RNA sequence: AAAUAACGAAGAGUUUGAUCCUGGCUUAGAACUAACGCUGGCAGUGCGUCUUAAGCAUGCAAGUCAAACGGGAUGUAGCAA
């Protein structure tokens, strides 16, 4: 289902040799079902398709299950990566992904329709990808919540 | 799977050979009793000395009561009252 590919990041970075300065080329890189399923991949080459097609072979590797709810999230989540922190939340229906570069780029990816966030800290793209992706550590789902609380779905409100 | 509530929060450039962090500066927006530059058809509504509480030609902006009173003047009736 034509999986979505964002490119959040194509930096130009150098090591210097006793010959003089050699260049290289970093891409990191998001992939997504659309439909729950996503994961970033980060590549390294000498010349920049190179790098884009490393990083788009290690993203398809880092696929994870995210719990989508009709389009948005459960519940409003605070991602701490390195030093970049990132507040989602969802939003009602028909608002639009609020969101920053790098963040719309994983909630288009992952399929999420609906919410607002913002980016506090180091706004570095890699970085808050990251810190997104804790975040969908943090989110949580209804049925095993309450099947490990000895509820049911019902009865967790009453 | 679900229920309800929420009717609303976007970033980016820049220290380095290159990197992360800290950090200031700058930037896309919405405004004003605005001025200036180029250009300029109309209508409606609203606004129009933010500075010298500096000096001011001129005209107007607080008068009315004759059924409160005694008189003057005028016209008529009146010889005069």
């Amino acid at each position: 289902r034509k999986q979505i590919e964002k490119l959040i990041s194509l930096n130009r970075v150098t090591k210097v040799v006793k010959g003089g300065r050699r260049f290289s080329f970093a891409a990191f890189m998001v992939v997504g079902d659309g439909e729950g399923h996503v994961g970033w991949g980060f590549g390294k080459a000498n010349d920049a398709s190179d790098a884009i097609k490393k990083s788009l072979t290690s993203a398809r590797k880092n696929l994870r299950f995210v719990p989508i709810r009709k389009g948005t999230l459960p519940h409003e989540v605070i991602g701490c990566f390195k030093k970049a922190k990132v507040l989602i939340k969802p939003a009602t229906h028909g608002t639009g992904v609020i969101a920053g570069g790098p963040v719309r780029a994983v909630m288009e990816a992952l399929g999420v329709h609906d919410i607002l966030s913002k980016s506090l800290g180091s706004n570095n793209s890699m970085n808050v990808v990251k810190a997104t992706f804790k975040a969908f550590d943090l989110v949580l789902n209804a049925e095993k919540v309450a099947e490990m609380r000895g509820k049911t779905l019902k009865t967790l409100w009453g």
